């Protein structure tokens, strides 16, 4: 008599990752990078109106 | 006179044999062929996500 335990497969998932603009949403943002952001003190926007 | 009897006919029963691929439930499953599943003692497949 002989006996085996068989290990049959797995499955892995591929972590798929979205781009935040390749999506419907980033129409509202105007998302530019200012790299020097902690320096900044600050800010104001003008409007003549 | 003459006097007989007539077996006027006997038919049979046509069988229709399945062959369970030819069917929608054959997506459901994975139809492997193994051997050795008397001399398998368990069985384990473990996953990942």
């Amino acid at each position: 008599d002989v006996e085996f335990d068989a290990l049959l497969g797995s499955y892995c998932n591929t972590l798929s990752l979205v781009r935040f603009l390749e999506l419907g949403l980033s129409v509202a943002c105007v998302c530019t990078k200012f790299p020097e952001l902690a320096y900044m003190n600050e800010g104001r926007v003008q409007f003549e109106v």
